[PDB]
C-alpha cells in the first residue's frame, strides 16, 4: 500500500479506462470512439470542453493496446480536423517510492 486519496470521482473497482488529451475544439465522443475502435469494442465515450476526454474499453485487451498503438496519434473529427491526441491507462501516474532515511550498509 503506496497511500491513497479518495472523495471525489467514482472511478473505482474498474481497470479499462484511458484519458484522452490533445483533442480538437470540434472534436466529439462519437467520433472519439470511432477512433478508439481500432483496438477493439468500446463501452464508454466522452469528451470536454477542454481538449481532453475518456474512453472505457470492454476488453482491458483493447485498452492496453490503445495506449500502445493509439497513443500519441493524429486523430481526425467528423469534421475534417486532425489532431494529435494522447491516450493513457487512467489511474496513479509516474511510478512511487521511498524510505525517509539514507540507505547504505556496509557489504552487500
Amino acid at each position: 500500500g503506496s497511500s491513497g486519496s479518495s472523495g471525489g470521482p467514482p472511478s473505482r473497482r474498474s481497470e479499462n479506462r484511458v484519458v484522452v488529451s490533445g483533442l480538437p475544439p470540434s472534436g466529439s465522443w462519437q467520433d472519439l470512439k470511432d477512433h478508439m475502435r481500432e483496438a477493439g469494442d468500446v463501452c464508454y465515450a466522452d469528451v470536454y470542453r477542454d481538449g481532453t476526454g475518456v474512453v472505457e474499453f470492454v476488453r482491458k485487451e483493447d485498452m492496453t493496446y490503445a495506449v500502445r498503438k493509439l497513443d500519441n496519434t493524429k486523430f481526425r473529427s467528423h469534421e475534417g480536423e486532425t489532431a494529435y491526441i494522447r491516450v493513457k491507462v487512467d489511474g496513479p501516474r509516474s511510478p512511487s517510492y521511498g524510505r525517509s532515511r539514507s540507505s547504505g550498509p556496509s557489504s552487500g
